[PDB]
């Protein structure tokens, strides 16, 4: 069922690596900073039942079911194993407000939240924007429950991620539920169909580094991930790509001498009919131009296990350059040049 409602959620940009907005859980609402993530399908927030021996719980907002009149107990155990770390707890039901839309939602109350990496998180929890097929405990995702209300103009949602400005008047980003915002893209959308329903993953025809370098020569996969900070490829792919850029490997990332940063070649991703090109300014964290400092790149190695992987992941690095529309009705992803 389709309505005529478009709902927008304003996002805060934390250092070009974390994009989060607000949701309200319970009666009266308890507010949380959440990442709207296409690479996962579960909703979770830290719990008041989390041991204060987990320091990430001490430094985050905690859901207290005892203060909510609309809460409905469940208690089923839940473990969420991600590429960056694991969280676990149990299932709870309550009313969630997201951009003015109110929805009765089943979510995870996290009682085990590791300091590495969650002490580095500015956000409290996660709003999984993925499909039911990837939902742990087969819990209905929030977008499916919003679709069931039949209030949205279209069975789509869109992402705008801005570049990190020091100006407070700068919008960090914006998620539109039920449509797209023409004020944050130009030209037209070009769509690529999903390999299969259940994953925001598309076919990638090839990856180009300048002129003389080539990767994904025989085709590969690309996960379009709003929760991932960077563009990622497999260790092998990223080793060849980084050799071509003259970048040196560290523990969790790759770096270049800051002065070498603006000299780096363009990187192009062949998706559907079009070539999606990023210049050095789009993937180098140009914190200085000094020959005496090292500058990080917004491209990392990440080995995603099957059935989803081995795959590339197009995170915030990609979405900043290209406004993204996630189309559920047609199982496709649309890209347009952001503005
Ligand atoms: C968690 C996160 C939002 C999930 C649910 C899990 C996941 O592992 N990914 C992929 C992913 C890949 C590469 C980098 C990151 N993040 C996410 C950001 C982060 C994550 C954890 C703590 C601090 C900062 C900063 C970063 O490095 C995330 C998701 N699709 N979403
Ligand atoms: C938790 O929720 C699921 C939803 O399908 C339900 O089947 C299960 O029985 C619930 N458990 C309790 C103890 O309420």
């Amino acid at each position: 069922t389709l309505g005529n409602t478009t709902s927008s959620v304003i996002l805060t940009n934390y250092m070009d690596t974390q994009y989060y907005g607000e949701i309200g859980i319970g009666t009266p609402p308890q507010t949380f900073k959440v990442v709207f993530d296409t690479g996962s399908s579960n909703v979770w927030v830290p719990s008041s039942k989390c041991s204060r021996l987990y320091t990430a719980c001490v430094y985050h907002k905690l859901f207290d079911a005892s203060d909510s009149s609309s809460y409905k107990h469940n208690g089923t155990e839940l473990t969420l194993r991600y590429s960056t770390g694991t969280v676990s707890g149990f299932l709870s039901q309550d009313i969630i407000t997201v951009g003015g839309i109110t929805v009765t939602q089943m979510f995870g109350e996290v009682t085990e939240m590791p300091a590495l990496p969650f002490m580095l998180a500015e956000f409290d929890g996660v709003v999984g924007m993925g499909f039911i097929e990837q939902a742990i405990g087969r819990v209905t995702p929030i977008f499916d429950n919003i679709i069931s209300q039949g209030v949205l103009k279209e069975d789509v949602f869109s992402f705008y991620y801005n570049r990190d400005s020091e100006n407070s008047q700068s919008l960090g980003g914006q998620i539109v539920l039920g449509g797209s915002d023409p004020q944050h893209y130009e030209g037209n959308f070009h769509y690529i169909n999903l390999i299969k329903t259940g994953v925001w993953q598309i076919q990638m025809k090839g990856v180009s580094v300048g002129s003389s370098t080539l990767l994904c020569e025989d085709g590969c996969l690309a996960l379009v991930d709003t929760g991932a900070s960077y563009i990622s490829g497999s260790t092998s792919s990223i080793e060849k790509l980084m050799e071509a850029l003259g970048a040196k490997k560290r523990l969790f990332d790759y770096v270049v001498k800051c002065n070498e940063g603006p000299t780096l070649p363009d990187i192009s991703f062949h998706l559907g009919g079009k070539e999606y090109t990023l210049t050095s300014a789009d993937y180098v964290f140009q914190e200085s131009y000094s020959s005496k400092k090292l500058c990080t790149l917004a491209i990392h190695a990440m080995d995603i296990p099957p059935p989803t992987g081995p795959t590339w992941a197009l995170g915030a690095t990609f979405i900043r350059k290209f406004y993204t529309e996630f189309d559920r009705r047609n199982n496709r992803i649309g890209f347009a040049l952001a503005r």
